[PDB]
């Protein structure tokens, strides 16, 4: 193996039912948490480039590009942002996801409205809405390549990755459900990113499919 597999340390069920109750009406919320998720990591390489410029001898450019794959029914999202060590895998997508649900949930019983949900920590997870299995592969300076996998049931996996490297950075793949295949397409993906994402201070780049 050197599979590891974890159980989810809170009701990913809660989590997962709150964000259906929630955003089902509007699904697409989830490629604005995800490209906003590449933002913050991307800044965070920013940022620590500043007094250390040798953070960027894994590579120098700083986006976020978006690969829809019609053959095998995955939309998948790059970042050269930061990246992930093992721990911060596991703690972003595992601790995380049980103190951020009751934070997101307390602070909507109290009021605010959903769309702060990425501000819990919790909005990779709006993701399932579209996706039946989701995949993480991340690289950070300072860690190996790891790749994360769920369907969001009782638990993940976390392994060494030997694929392709990435210098630096996440890759997010949405294995699609049947019935929204929608997010493949040029046009729809290209409406999201301009009603949600406009404000991303970094490019975000559509790579279409030849057909
Ligand atoms: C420890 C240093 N590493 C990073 O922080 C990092 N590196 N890559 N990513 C990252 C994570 C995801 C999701 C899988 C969690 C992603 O879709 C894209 C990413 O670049 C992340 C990342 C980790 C966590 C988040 C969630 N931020 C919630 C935070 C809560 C407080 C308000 C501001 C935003 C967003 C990006």
């Amino acid at each position: 193996e050197e599979v590891e597999t974890f159980a989810f340390q809170a009701e990913i069920a809660q989590l997962m039912s709150l964000i259906i109750n929630t955003f089902y009406s509007n699904k697409e919320i989830f490629l604005r948490e995800l490209i906003s998720n590449s933002s913050d990591a991307l800044d965070k390489i920013r940022y620590e480039s500043l007094t250390d410029p040798s953070k960027l001898d894994s590579g120098k450019e700083l986006h976020i590009n978006l690969i829809p794959n019609k053959q095998d029914r995955t939309l998948t999202i790059v970042d050269t942002g930061i990246g992930m060590t093992k721990a911060d895998l596991i703690n972003n997508l595992g601790t995380i996801a049980k103190s951020g649900t009751k934070a997101f949930m307390e602070a909507l019983q109290a009021g605010a409205d959903i769309s702060m949900i990425g501000q819990f920590g919790v909005g990779f997870y709006s993701a399932y809405l579209v996706a039946e299995k989701v995949t993480v592969i991340t690289k950070h300076n300072d860690d190996e390549q790891y790749a994360w996998e769920s369907s969001a049931g009782g638990s993940f996996t976390v392994r060494t990755d030997t694929g392709e490297p990435m210098g630096r950075g996440t890759k997010v793949i949405l294995h699609l459900k049947e019935d929204q295949t929608e997010y493949l397409e040029e046009r729809r993906i290209k409406e999201i990113v301009k009603k949600h994402s406009q404000f991303i201070g970094y490019p975000i780049t559509l790579f279409v499919e030849k057909e």
